[PDB]
């Protein structure tokens, strides 16, 4: 068994509680105009907005082992890792609308602000002896010329490993952004070190890191072999002044976190590091730079739009340029795309089985599907009843409203945007496609205390079949065929 090709995960969890105080983006505080997922839900509560208590809710699973290609797939399904825990919000029920965003130098429109940050950076690290090139095609070539020649500033990629020096910088940065507690060594280790990736992706080789540390001099068409997690340490005269935590993916680079020395506030290291990482993505010849989640009404997350790009529509599993939809998500709405030329949807969009083209006209179909008189809930309730014959232990969500009006952690709601709809899970069973799990999916069976390959899925116990089906809802059938699920 080739553990380098496996996604080893624990059973999924759905965790929900009051957004005041669980949500650190909004603290549970919204105007009525930003409170609900769609106009139809706003209308449902018109004049009664005060009776809803906003919840913050996530779904996900802990990973023991994941490779970079698989984490790339997870990012492009809307997940992010928090240490080893792969999670996403419930976009229908969450207080805040979180969208996965990605960009690149093509989408980037260098603003006066951003140009100033690089101009000041060049000055801080460059000697007057520095002799500029006669011309530069682009800011990237300029950066790649002067930065490696600096004698006072050096950046170094290395394995994503704990050191006391990195931890002390983290506590100083966190105190400064007002996390004066909840910063133990163990919390820093879990969050930014001790990753779930393969040994080769963590440690690499001396030559692989050397190659990555000369990325400034890569020529068009060359690549780097690095995949997996990394730390980029910034040194000013040998002192650690910033730390970027980055995941290298086949499709690009994901920013996990960035910390810097509060004494260096005048260096605008948040903007400079983002630009350096956009240059890096371009130089290593990969297509995307992933800044995590975008929230339109949160300043601490909507700054990511300064770097341009596109937003994931998790219901269609396709990205739409942010410029095309910003106007209709600026009141915290859920967007579900539907091309203007296609019939009104009597159902959640099919994810396992045509595909939306955002370059043709489209509307937001959110209320047709997920609104108070949308079809999703009734389709899901019927599907729960159909899944009983297969030994799937789901329960119908019979409440009129998706919102809490004035807890089993293994129970996922019937309807969650971007999870495989229950109606489609039914189709997988009826067509025989669930039997494709046989000889593929593996369990770490905690009662036996051993790995075993599933050989007859439909004969497994209901508790096991229900867990496997929820993993399929989260990551899809094909990805579950390479999973090891701990049960
Ligand atoms: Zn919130």
């Amino acid at each position: 068994m080739d553990f380098t090709d496996k996604l080893i995960i624990s059973r999924p969890l759905y965790i929900s509680d009051n957004a005041d105080p669980k949500c650190g983006y909004c603290n549970g505080k919204k105007d009525s105009s930003h409170k609900f997922a769609s106009p139809g839900w706003s209308d449902f509560y018109k004049g009664d907005e005060d009776k809803v208590e906003l919840q913050s809710s996530t779904v996900g699973f802990n990973s023991e082992l994941v490779n970079a290609e698989t984490y790339d797939k997870l990012c492009n399904l809307g997940f992010r890792r928090s240490g080893s825990f792969m999670y996403k919000t419930d976009m229908l029920r969450n207080c805040c609308r979180l969208y996965t965003i990605r960009t690149n130098e093509k989408y980037l429109t260098m603003s006066k602000e951003l140009k100033t940050s690089l101009k000041r950076f060049k000055k801080k690290i460059t000697s007057p002896e520095f002799k500029p090139q006669p011309k530069y095609v682009s800011w990237i070539d300029e950066l790649c010329d002067y930065e490696p020649k600096s004698t006072s500033f050096k950046a170094v990629f290395e394995p994503a490993e704990f050191t006391d020096e990195k931890y002390d910088l983290y506590v100083r940065y966190q105190h400064y952004i007002h996390s004066d507690e909840d910063n133990t060594p163990s919390q820093f280790e879990s969050f930014l070190c001790d990753t779930p990736f393969t040994d080769s992706e963590i440690t690499g080789t001396e030559k692989e890191w050397e190659q990555l540390n000369n990325w400034h001099n890569l020529q068009p068409g060359e690549r780097v072999t690095k995949n997996g997690p990394a730390h980029e340490c910034y040194y000013h005269n040998g002192k650690l002044i910033a730390l970027s935590v980055l995941d290298f993916l086949p499709s690009g680079v994901s920013s996990v976190y960035f910390i810097w020395d509060p004494d260096y506030y005048d260096w605008s290291l948040g903007k400079v590091s983002a630009l350096r990482e956009l240059a890096l993505v371009s130089k290593i010849g990969r297509p995307y730079y992933y800044l995590g989640y975008y929230i339109d009404d949160c300043p601490k997350m909507n700054y990511k739009a300064k770097f341009g790009g596109e937003i994931l529509d998790v219901c269609n599993q396709k990205y739409v340029p942010l410029s095309k939809i910003h106007q209709i998500i600026k009141h915290n709405e859920l967007f579900v795309g539907l091309n203007s030329t296609v019939a009104s949807p009597d159902s959640e969009i099919l994810i396992t089985s045509d595909k939306i083209n955002f370059d043709e006209p489209f509307i937001n179909a959110v209320d047709d599907i997920y609104g108070p008189n949308g079809n999703a809930s009734q389709n899901a309730i019927t599907s729960v009843a159909k899944l009983r014959k297969y030994g799937i232990n789901y329960s119908p969500d019979l409440q009129r409203s998706i919102y809490k009006e004035i807890k089993d952690v293994y129970r996922i709601p019937n309807v969650v945007p971007g999870l495989v709809p229950l109606m489609e899970i039914v189709s997988l069973f009826e067509s025989g496609k669930m039997n494709e799990l046989n000889n593929n999916v593996v369990l770490f069976d905690t009662k036996i205390n051993a790995l075993r390959i599933v050989r007859d899925f439909i004969s497994e116990k209901p508790e096991i079949k229900t867990v496997i089906t929820d993993v399929i809802r989260l990551i899809g059938l094909d990805n579950t065929k390479k999973a090891i699920i701990i049960i």
